[PDB]
């Protein structure tokens, strides 16, 4: 590939002599080279961007900033997550300023905007509201008013990774930033509470050990299976990012608080006819109607 | 094989209301195509082609591909229930709107509700304002009361003008802003802002449609107003680079002359050219090409 092996050199060069590059200046670098089919061109940037080569954001598509230096970038961004103004995971954007270039790289007001703009594609933060942004994977491990959410014969359900990625918690918080009740979130968890189930509140807690994301819900009953039914479907869609994560769901067996057992397999039992799920473990035996309907209604 | 998939698809879409990723791969292996890279992209055209539709975005395998019918009737349901026809939707109202409403017998469950609120968000149609409502742009009035002016020390004017504008740019505007939209200050045709850095700054943006226009008005202090007309423009330019033909045009007005507009990009012409005047033949009177530039951005 002539062409293509040219361009990318003249690409690098070009990058890391300014910063980045406009539509102007990279058509021209890739007619000069020949490449003119915008298929071409468009398969060729997106390659590169994977590559880590060099980095190309289709979502944003700015003429001004259309190609850029990966090093640029990943020197803004670490300034950022780094910062000892971000060290408890808030970011008054006012400071963005002394933190890109206080604290040779320079970043302008647009440049800033532009970071920004990267990190929230990246989804490592979000705007709360008042000029106040949010780092989730630099929150706390623990906060002093964080909730017990075990008083009343809660519902819980335990999602079990094969593997746990440390950015689920971060993106659960992002879809669901306006349901976040009074700061309560920390690196491991959420405090949530619904609106339109009035009562409903939840309790989403990461256990890095054991790879598993648990849901504890308490209100009225028909409110905690419909706001678990809510939450589990947001991580459903996080998870479904991910190529190679076996998630399994989990189920407390009544009585037995460390005793789980697999919803799909109660489904399974159900399709199947059987109203009981045998223990051999405990040598005790359960209903099967009975725990699936703490859960989820006849459907 | 396309073909077979594309009519056992439909068929199954349209009888089922939407299939799960079990399903959907099952009517691929009978139908031949097992492949699953070429899956995935014969998906992709299918959804292209409005025939049968799928979220690479959402991406969730109980409702994987839909009936385009089921999708539609819900979101215009959304779109034209009586309780939206103010722009504002409450997410409890839901169920009624969707099930229960006469609107001018298809059933959604409370996640299929849910799914048909992502599409809409997919879609930028609508967004969440956070505590149970949601703001549907396009539904909003076309005026508002308390319709602010700005007019506090010599506010700067800023003005695109598109060769067709659509009227998704300040629906989608309105999206990318909404945490400086000021106090419930949106219509249908524009937005106050205030900025969260610029102490002061209080932006105004209107989209004409008779001159199909979006002109950006800001007050506040000199360095304020620049950067918040820049942050603002940014906005803007990103929703317009999701267009394929549109032809935007930048003017600046000329001081003390509100009706007489200048294009930003002959003020960079003339300082390539390295002229420092832009005289004004119409008005018999000669301007500094540094100096409004100046007052605009750097």
């Amino acid at each position: 590939a002539p062409s293509w092996i040219k361009v990318k050199e003249k690409l690098v060069e070009a990058t890391t002599a300014q910063r980045y590059l406009n539509r102007t200046e990279v058509e021209k670098i890739c007619n000069d080279s020949g490449i003119t089919d915008p298929g071409e061109r468009k398969t060729l940037l997106g390659y590169l961007n994977n590559l880590g080569i060099v980095l190309y954001f289709e979502a944003l598509d700015l003429s001004e900033i259309y190609v850029l230096d990966p090093h640029w970038v990943t020197i803004g961004v670490y300034r950022i997550i780094n910062s000892s103004k971000t060290k408890n995971g808030h970011l008054n954007t006012s400071a963005l300023g002394y933190i890109l270039n206080e604290e040779k790289f320079t970043y302008t007001l647009l440049e800033q905007r532009y970071l920004l703009d990267i990190m929230k594609q990246f989804e490592l933060c979000y705007d709360e509201g008042k000029g106040l942004f949010i780092i989730p994977s630099n929150l706390p491990t623990q906060i002093d008013n964080e909730p017990e959410i075990t008083e009343g014969e809660p519902l819980r359900f335990i999602m079990k990774y094969d593997y746990l990625p440390s950015t689920i918690i971060p993106r659960l918080m992002i879809a669901m930033q306006h349901q976040i009740l009074d700061r309560m979130q920390w690196r491991y968890g959420m405090v949530l509470k619904s609106q339109d189930h009035e009562g409903a509140l939840a309790k989403v807690v990461a256990e890095t050990k054991d790879s598993t994301i648990t849901i504890a819900i308490q209100g009225e009953p028909r409110c905690k299976r419909e706001y678990l039914s809510i939450i589990w479907y947001e991580i459903k869609k996080i998870n479904a990012n991910f190529t190679n994560l076996d998630v399994k769901e989990f189920i407390p067996l009544p009585g037995h608080p460390d005793e789980l057992v697999e919803y799909k397999e109660l489904l399974g039992l159900e399709k199947m006819g059987r109203d009981e799920y045998v223990s051999g473990k405990l040598e005790k035996v359960f209903s099967v109607s009975k725990m699936l309907d703490s859960v989820i209604s006849k459907e």
